[PDB]
């Protein structure tokens, strides 16, 4: 039965991972949860909430925490001898693999890889560019820049094609540590903190600005790439074990209308066909071959001329893995054939009682008999600062309508 | 033809060894310096038209900056023309090397896109080898990819138990010197390391702090720390990787007497199923990743039969020139009926004087017998010294010949 849910990398941003829970499971959260939330999730999923436990840490789930003897003692009070227990971690770090040995739980898959912090290697943007260029995976023109002099020449070269370039921190997970560079006096860059103007004359000032903003002691690489305006954005998510890599779901990241803020996921993407699936399969099968075990997502784009490019991988939970998880649990493994889902990161925070009241006032609270409506993933999350909702429908236009009425009745943070 | 590219002088001839790669019409780029007789002698011994081979000198190492110098490009374009029938033969498939093939319109470097992302830099880190090795399942000694002084500290504590020996390695090092052994007992050896430090628990804090400071730099924020095993057999395998296959080239043994690298002997003694198969598996995955070119993998066999692999180097091994000479002088399956062995520390002397001592020893390379010695460098920074390479069909005979060279030409000690 039970696993330890471990999202390692009054706010309730980790509450959302309670939707992974089955009977006996433990959820570790670094923040708080609304104390009615676990019971409401158990009611919606049909599991016994009294057999689900929440263990609060007063701190993010760093490697130091996973090593902490006291923290280990609080988990061991659940796992006992370890028999029947597994660890379900967001990131297969060395401490996570260590944790499975100290609890005598089922050994982390890909243990030796994680013991060498293999997934740090995979979660670098330079590593993706290199592997993909070696494999032949569709990749934008770009450079693994090793200093600001390399940044200088790379901007000069790469700015020509589209008039737009993006420079990216080598390690993390989001469009915060990326900076756009644009030729046009405009700036429309989804997934960047800021856009700067190119300037042939002031080339060494720009390169310096980009170098010192995106590096540190541990990160002396920068990625510098030609940036394309995409018709379709998409990402694919997989689960890898010693047997296969299984496509789990395609989804779409939506941004608002320099710095487009991430506002939700739409899923069943519209980019499943051979020119995307099949190079992505080849690339994922190679990260499986080098030994990674766990969840991994690869994102990309399709241009209006049909060209496909893949931008990055992340060897960890996607932000959309839970959406797919509750979609599969409420609607069945087949749900993508006849269903659509979409998330709102943007609802005005309220307590769980008031959130559900507004979904009911709107007429769109999730209804098991139709399989349609909305569920709560967070009452007060930092994801898009606000309450997080997941909405289901068998018809895409009725989904859009539900989202309007939620926004109308629950409110949005503009 | 091809450009041979081993990527100031102090009057050394270290990279002259690569002349033995030459064929009719080839160009050889060198930093440092070479005896003007050395090309003709190598043409003489190899049986190629020496007036065809051209030698293009630069007074600085063949850095990335030199490879993207348009005046360096221009000197090369004098031999290449439109590019037709020419290729580049680089030691390290760097990004500039790949750029150079484009700017000379010569045949594209194999693995072009991978080189342009500096993928070779990724494979040539010991951290990368530990990670790929783990996870693929390749035998790997117990070790840690250390991220700070505190992790260096606990790594040494845990890892010291099994053997009483640990080795701390710079992430991008060039052989030993950059690798530091740590030992509970004073009489353990560590072939090829820089220092060997004492393990005393009451002083570990300082050990880890200073070990970190020695072995890191701005771009190297990893240290490797490994359980160190006493080995029966040492070996490395070299391969050539292209779009179709990984071809095993040779095995060889690095030789010592911490213990300095004195040379290497060929046919290794470690070519059996328990070695070849895991090496072939790892290397095939290197090929799948995209590396094209020469790659080698180091390993050890313990007395009990356990195999471990230590690192890979995606570049020419030091002994690829030896295997190349072996094939051209002795033929393609030489390793089945011949041995070879190199000497790195012979007393430096002019080519004329080195050949004369070889004749005086009675072991100057004799193409009628296939036996004897050729000169790879008269005064090189490898031993350091003059580098010879010696062939024989009989192992004990070759050992006798090496001793005659020692007497007659002298070595350093």
């Amino acid at each position: 039965m039970p696993k330890i849910i471990l999202p390692n990398f009054s706010t309730d941003t980790t509450a959302r991972f309670l939707w992974h829970a089955e009977d006996g499971d433990v959820l570790v959260i670094p923040d708080t949860v609304d104390p009615d939330f676990p019971g409401y999730v158990a009611d919606t999923l049909g599991i016994d909430g009294t057999s689900v436990h929440v263990e609060r840490t007063q701190t993010p789930l760093s490697e130091a925490v996973l090593q902490d003897p006291e923290f280990i003692d609080r988990l061991a009070a659940h796992t006992g001898t370890g028999a029947g227990w597994s660890l379900f971690p967001c990131v297969s770090t060395r401490a996570a693999a260590q944790l499975t040995r100290k609890l005598n739980v089922a050994a982390l898959d890909g243990y030796e890889f994680a013991m060498q912090n293999g997934i740090d290697l995979l979660n670098m943007k330079s590593t993706f560019r290199r592997l993909a260029a070696g494999l032949g995976t569709p990749l934008t023109d770009g450079v693994v820049a090793r200093g600001p002099a390399e940044v200088r020449s790379a901007i000069q070269e790469l700015i020509a094609e589209t008039g737009m370039v993006i420079a990216k921190q080598d390690r993390s997970g989001g469009g915060h540590g990326n900076i756009g560079i644009s030729t046009s006096p405009e700036s429309s860059f989804p997934g960047t903190r800021e856009v700067l103007a190119y300037a042939n004359d002031q080339l060494d000032t720009l390169a310096d600005t980009l170098w010192s903003q995106l590096t540190d002691t541990q990160n002396q690489f920068i990625t510098v790439e030609t940036y394309h305006r995409a018709d379709q954005r998409f990402f694919f998510e997989y689960h890898l074990d010693g047997d296969r890599a299984r496509f789990l779901h395609s989804s779409i990241l939506k941004y608002e209308q320099g710095s487009a803020k991430w506002i939700g996921l739409d899923s069943p993407s519209r980019s499943e066909f051979e020119a995307t699936l099949k190079p992505a399969e080849e690339f994922i099968e190679m990260i499986r071959t080098i030994g990674y075990r766990g969840y991994v997502n690869i994102d990309g784009i399709v241009l209006d001329d049909g060209r496909v490019f893949f931008h990055e991988i992340n060897a960890r939970w996607s932000g959309g893995l839970i959406y797919h998880t509750v979609a599969e649990r409420l609607l069945g493994h087949d749900y993508a054939r006849n269903n659509f889902f979409s998330s709102i990161l943007n609802v005005v925070p309220a307590g769980l009682a008031d959130l559900l009241r507004s979904l009911e006032r709107a007429g769109v609270r999730y209804d098991k008999d139709s399989g349609e409506g909305a569920v709560v993933l967070g009452c007060n999350s930092d994801l898009g600062p606000g309450a997080e909702l997941l909405v289901f429908s068998k018809d895409w236009d009725r989904l859009t309508a539900m989202k309007d009425e939620i926004a109308t009745t629950a409110g949005t943070l503009s």
